[PDB]
DNA sequence: TAATCCTTCCCCC
DNA sequence: GGGGGAAGGATTC
């Protein structure tokens, strides 16, 4: 099998360079403002120019000013990238039609078909570099393999703005040489248990005897390394489906009062059902952010689709549940609607 | 700025 | 015992 991943270069600081030129070449810092307090908020991401120096995804905002205080800040405009990108998941699909849209920034093609081996496979890989490039004017980075999870690694490596691949031969040196958490889904957390149980290398996960792999990090994510390790994984590309739409917010001020919350939580739902669209669910959850930084949740489901009238009393139940089964303040307010008709 | 996998529950064959 | 399906939380991106 022949899998080509393909993932977008800083993706949003790059629509922004390419919405307004002239930021070409200079540190480009997208932030998300949670405007509670003079330039409060986060990283959402850095291009190449404001990353080598420590600007990344997550560093506070006023982290990020302390290294490069003139860089450029602008703020996250979610709405335009979403539709940049639509439009060069497009040039792809004109590439095949086995195609799963991952993320807004990632995607793999399953293109077993049209290449024959691996020669043609970079011809194409760069053929839809070129495209991209031409057609939007935005650099990505191409991988290629066996299958998903070293397409992917291969772009992780040649990134960024590159394209390599991974024959069968030098992913065999991985599985034994390549660390284990820098494994495709392996957090922190995990990559922390898989070190108590001695495992440091895809190989590493042979040895132990399953069922206490099972017992720890998981069966679904045992039996994944498992077939991964002994060289037997080999998930197909499916059409991914939005199974959940939601929309969190924070207020200026930690709170508690119900009445000082509810205008928060209306204006989530409003957004959410905006964004929904045609869409029905019949599924719901409120979800708060506690001042100590945890998330607490309470939904139900319903027999039926759930209205927009509907969603503000239900809401304003399950926020009723949370104050009620929790003590702590609430720092941000949201839903998450599901289970769609 | 959603996907997925778990774990525990609560019927009810 | 175990199918089926919330519900709430844990983990990755
Ligand atoms: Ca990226
Ligand atoms: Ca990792
Ligand atoms: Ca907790």
């Amino acid at each position: 099998m022949i899998v080509l991943f393909v993932d977008f270069d800083y993706f949003y600081a790059q629509v922004e360079e390419v919405l307004n030129p002239s930021l070409k070449g200079k540190p480009v810092v997208v932030c998300v403002f949670s405007g509670r307090f003079e330039d409060s908020g986060a990283v959402a991401t850095a291009n190449y120019e404001a990353r080598k120096f420590g600007v990344k995804a997550g560093i506070p905002i006023v982290e990020a000013k302390k290294i490069l205080p003139n860089a450029v800040y602008l703020p996250m405009r979610k709405e335009v990238y979403q539709q940049v990108s639509s439009r060069i998941m497009n040039l792809l699909r004109e590439y095949s039609e086995k195609i799963e849209i991952a993320s807004i920034d990632e995607a793999y093609l399953d293109i077993s078909d049209k290449v024959r081996d691996y020669r043609e496979a970079y011809n194409l890989g760069l053929e839809i570099k070129n495209k991209i490039l031409e057609k939007e004017k935005i650099t990505v980075t191409v991988g290629i393999s066996k299958n998903k999870v070293f397409a992917k690694i291969a772009a992780d490596m040649a990134k960024p703005n590159g394209i390599k691949v991974i024959d069968d031969e030098e992913v065999k040196r991985l599985i034994r040489e390549l660390d284990i958490a820098d494994v495709p889904g392996i957090g922190n957390i995990t990559a922390e248990k898989l070190k108590k149980l001695g495992i440091n290398k895809l190989v590493d996960t042979l040895s132990i005897e399953f069922d206490k792999l099972k017992g720890m990090i998981g069966e679904a994510k045992a039996k994944y390394l498992i077939s991964l390790a002994r060289d037997e994984y080999n998930e197909p590309i499916r059409t991914r489906v939005r199974k959940s739409i939601g929309r969190i917010v924070t207020m200026k001020r930690n709170s508690r009062n119900l009445e000082e919350i509810k205008p928060y939580l209306f204006r989530a739902i409003e957004e959410s059902y905006y964004k929904l669209d045609k869409r029905i669910p019949k599924a719901i959850h409120v979800v708060a952010v506690t001042e100590d930084l945890d998330i607490v949740s309470r939904g139900r489901t319903f027999p039926h689709g759930i209205s927009k009238e509907t969603a503000y009393s239900e809401s304003v139940k399950l926020l009723q549940k949370i104050l009620e089964e929790d003590e702590r303040k609430i720092r941000r307010i949201g839903v998450r609607f599901s289970k769609f008709i």
